[PDB]
């Protein structure tokens, strides 16, 4: 019934590129033949970056770490939906969810594993991904739009380039690919409160990667890995440092008080000192979107936006986030504005933040 | 007691002029004489382009073809209001309200009939109580308002410049006539499906037109008229095609997908061939505003909205109707805005639209 | 409980400064010692002209002439709240509300009374209330900003360069001192019906002045009493008058049709020569704020609003009045508008007017 409007899962048909547990990976697909733009979403949902902590997430998350719970179909969301009062510009685009599986923020290139352990494949899972589709009518696309949230949104940044490149080299040069990164633009600043490494959410974000890269086995893309020490790899992971090396064009999303910011750097009237430490915060982050012409960044204490329903709720300076999308869409191609950025300094100081 | 407020209905004095069924026609009147602005409304409601839909619309509709059922007053609504909360700006003027009678889009000037057939007398009751109101004030005047919506729209883009005519030869030149139209601004496009033209609401709009005014015995503007072939008058019905010899300034303001354009063009998830005719179609009309420096064009669903109660509910890019009407005073005297059309391409992608 | 957040009454240390009835009078304070922002609230509540009103102001209003029933703590709210919520950019300054107990729109200067006779010290009362705060912290401030509503919003128009040179001849010259003044902008403007002035309610601005600044021995800033005769110092009191002379920047905000001014004026459908009257009140303000480039003026029938917890309910033009405040700070160290002046011209005619 609602079947018949959603996505459909196809699991890979190269079996060697799996999830965390073996079991194969694969994506949610809609298309829609009216329309030459495709959205390729990257769901996200934090990490493991050592062997005990992803034991403990496949006990407790193990939708996160294999396709055996995943079901045959999904309704598209926020800018994945095809109901044009929730998503008013992209509605009738050809729809793509490619599901989190591989707990290595998309970064994983590890062809092998060996048997009892886990495999990180997340970055040949995308290349799968998107070499099945050019047999589906991305061949015939116009545009490309990578997207995602959380590790997702951090996932296109490492992965938009490599996408480019994939298609370049193949020969499909038509294709414009794109990146809109929700939620995966972090700092890797000091904790309020220093904590050891050692779950992933008490873990400095520079420490976790800094692990994940060396265990995942992960790749950053070259301009970027060429511009920090050999074994800085890490750096690659945060936004404001690979950003500029970029050569597609990338939209990026961002809650300046993250709920996953706060969560690695440890933060839970205010006491003085903390309240400092968040105000500077957003601070440091407002800062970091100067140079980046194309955002959108409420003074909210949130996480993830672009496929939740109410999506289009929150407004910056008058304007709502499917606006600024579409303003920079025309970019591409003066009352049409896309940089958007809160200047007030404190969560919910916007009113039009979601609860 | 409501009574007090109201404006009141005045037959015509010559009985030359009738509705419809040879009963008189008129006008509602309310006088503030503290102003100097007038505001004459035209009634929309379709039309009968020939002698058995008449009938029809007789058994069904006879409010609309007499004045055997018009009570002594009504009520102002919208930018006929009195209320301030309702109508910021016009609150405090001339009001007028003319009930179409005559089934004719205002084009009706027919002198006389036969007996037992119907009148066709639109563009003639419009001469006559702009006669008849300058004995009343109208004489005194700085702007005169013609307004209309639907039909009555339509009816402004007929009937602006033969009043500012009228007046010009009467030797009242001191009085600035302007038009409003309101969902009067309509293609003469393809339908969806093709059908045969019989029922009022199935007979595609260049049909209806080309019948109705060999009907009505219709008259178009002579600016008009002579931009295209003898016997080829029903183009001066179409906005985009009347619009560029008015004299007169004229503000347009049409719902991107009106429900009457939809009717007549046959329209009632959605089928893959009417997405791209509902699509194409806001397109064909945002594309006939280009040149219309004054309009309000919302992405809904809807039809009429000047004397509708609700009128200010809606915005397009942080702005609401009245206040794109203010600007336009303002600029027959930069931070003052009179072009605003949405840009989004499905009825109700605008969240402000009125259900 | 919420005592602990809440600003403390101090009364001052030299009694020789009191309110009206001889009990000290005093200052309630929070300190924010992250902040170098100070904020100085001037409480309103009209005034007693002369000896028969005072007493009757003391049976009725007792609050307002005396310190023996204020509380020993109070709650900020608005702009001197703590909650960013309500507070978006200053719920972190200092925060310091003085309440008015002279009587005198804060113009008092007279050091002695007669035994059994009112003190009129307003502006005393703010000298000392200055002076204390240099031993808390105020020695190391970057701004001061003195605001208050009504009566004290005037009372800020005339303390606010006095407070300026005061320091500065104290030899704190980093402070930049600034005002802000909440619906003390007045007209001297003809009643609607002229009533004789008996009652505070009743008298015309004017003469209620004129009247006020002898019996409390009033003074006015110098630079404005030289603009005008010697027994003329009235014309100080209205903010138009007194605003060019101002050497501290000043935002002012003003309800168009303020229901203090429609008091004073004496207006309580409605009347045809009344409609012209407030119509052109709020026509006469509008043009009297056309020089001043930083102010915030909706078109609603209110009466203070900066400590009001709605405060940011209003908008005018798309923009709050706390933005609106943001936009005047960053112009004191381009999208950020601080000159926001509804056009138009009805109480109400604004839709985002409080209750
Ligand atoms: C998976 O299989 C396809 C088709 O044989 C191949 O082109 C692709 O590169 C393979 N990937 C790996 C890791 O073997
Ligand atoms: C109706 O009567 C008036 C007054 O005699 C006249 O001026 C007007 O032109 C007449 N119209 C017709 C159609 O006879
Ligand atoms: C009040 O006392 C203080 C401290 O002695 C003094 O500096 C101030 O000027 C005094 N004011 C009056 C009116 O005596």
């Amino acid at each position: 019934q609602q079947l018949n409007e959603d996505l459909r899962l196809h699991l890979l048909l190269n079996t060697s590129v799996t999830c965390n547990d073996g079991s194969p990976a694969g994506y949610y697909l809609k298309e829609s033949r009216g329309s030459r733009r495709w959205l390729l979403f990257l769901e996200g949902g934090w990490y493991c970056f050592n062997r005990e902590n992803c034991d403990s997430r496949y006990d407790t998350m193990s939708s996160l770490m294999s396709s055996r719970d995943w079901p045959r179909t999904r309704t598209g969301t926020g800018i994945l939906s095809s109901q044009p009062e929730e998503n008013p510009y992209w509605w009738n685009a050809n729809m793509v969810f490619i599901p989190y599986c591989s707990s290595d923020v998309w970064s994983g290139a590890s062809s092998k594993s060996e048997k009892n352990e886990y495999a990180f494949m997340g970055a040949l899972i995308i290349q799968e991904v998107v070499r099945e589709l050019l047999g589906r009518g991305l061949s015939g696309a116009k545009v490309l739009l990578l997207a995602g949230s959380s590790a997702g949104g951090t996932g296109v940044l490492l992965n938009v380039d490599r996408v480019a490149e994939q298609l370049e080299k193949l020969g499909y040069p038509a294709i414009q690919v794109r990146g809109l990164a929700d939620s995966g633009w972090f700092l890797d600043n000091k904790q309020y409160r220093h904590t050891d490494c050692v779950d992933t959410i008490t873990c400095a974000p520079t420490e976790a990667i800094r692990r994940g890269i060396r265990y995942w086995n992960g790749v950053v893309p070259e301009r970027c890995r060429r511009q920090f020490q050999e074994g800085e790899e890490w750096n690659c992971f945060f936004g404001y440092k690979v950003y500029p090396t970029l050569r597609s064009p990338v939209f990026v999303v961002q809650w300046l008080f993250d709920e996953a910011q706060l969560t690695v750097d440890n933060v839970h009237p205010v006491q003085e000192g903390l309240r400092l430490y968040i105000q500077n915060l957003g601070r440091e982050l407002r800062h970091t979107l100067k140079d980046v012409p194309a955002s959108f960044a409420p003074a909210c204490l949130s996480h993830e936006i672009i496929i939740r329903s109410h999506w289009t709720d929150v407004q910056v300076k008058g304007t709502s986030l499917p606006r600024a999308l579409h303003c920079w869409d025309r970019s591409l191609h003066k009352g049409c504005p896309v940089h958007l950025v809160d200047s007030c300094p404190w969560p919910h100081c916007n009113p039009s933040c979601p609860t």
